[PDB]
């Protein structure tokens, strides 16, 4: 061992500087790895009382009445309007 071998020990103190360099890597990796763990993972929405749905559940029948097809004007009505004695004759 170096305890009973100063010849080796004295160089080990010299190399101790290199060892401190190795130790420095540990502190380096701290600011490197742990310093670059900036990921704000904050998407916690356990809110049942929130408008987060794409399905007319409360109505149901209204979703069948127009098949929920057409986000402009759903088929709401069954009355031949503006098509009596006009249009369906000669495109007039």
């Amino acid at each position: 061992g170096a305890h009973m071998m100063q010849a080796r020990r004295e160089e080990l103190l010299a190399k101790k500087a290199r060892l401190a360099e190795i130790k420095r890597q540990r502190e380096l990796r701290a600011q490197q790895a742990a310093g670059r763990s900036i990921t704000p993972s904050e998407l916690v929405s356990p809110t049942p009382s929130r408008a987060n749905s794409r399905r007319e559940i409360e109505s149901l029948i209204d979703s069948i009445l127009s098949s929920s097809a057409g986000a402009n004007s759903p088929r709401r009505g069954s009355r031949p309007n503006s098509v009596i004695s006009t249009g369906e004759l000669s495109t007039d």
